């Protein structure tokens, strides 16, 4: 259950907001107010604000104290395991990420 | 200074070569972590997504529309996922920015 200010960051294009079920020390979430409901359906016209969501994920990543580094996620359908139909970018930080990214 | 995708883009270095414009270039990953595995990496030199700054805005954008179309044309309708690594603890290893595309298996999570 989340407060509001689990909401780290509001503009007229997106909201950032904390996973409730943090797979890192740090993990947030960055979705467009537009309803893109995966990257894959994502058209021309969104590339300004695909563009916006990747800033906002970097500027909120620097403020959240990832420096020592991050990785950066987006699921689409099934085998990506996309759990919710909305663009999500995941924002992971704070501890060793292993590779392969799942 | 030049990372190794600087001789995938000069063309030095032979790369099954996916998608190519202006502004960036597509390439299969030579140490694939599944069934489709290729990267999409700008022709500007940003080293990190850490130091992308407010004009790459439109590049990041036509990064994941790149992203997503070449996804289409490798036929991960049943889905897949985009990756950005950023520094150490992000397991970045090239620094050259690039967004990994995975498909054609179950995606895991966590993702790392
Ligand atoms: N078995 C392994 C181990 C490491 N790496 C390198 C990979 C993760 O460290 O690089 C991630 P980038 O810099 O985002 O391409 C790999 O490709 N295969
Ligand atoms: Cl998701």
């Amino acid at each position: 259950k989340s407060l509001p200010a689990d909401i780290l960051y509001e503009d007229q294009q997106c909201l950032v907001f904390r996973d409730v079920a943090p797979q890192a020390p740090v993990h947030f979430l960055v979705i467009p107010k537009k309803p893109i409901p995966r990257i894959s359906q994502a058209e021309e016209e969104d590339q300004q604000l695909l563009g916006h969501l990747l800033l906002v994920a970097k500027q909120t990543a620097k403020a959240e104290g990832l420096g020592d580094g991050y990785r950066l996620v987006i699921n689409d359908g099934k085998l990506g395991a996309q759990s919710v139909y909305h663009l999500h970018i995941h924002v992971l930080g704070g501890r060793q990420l292993q590779w392969p990214p799942g």
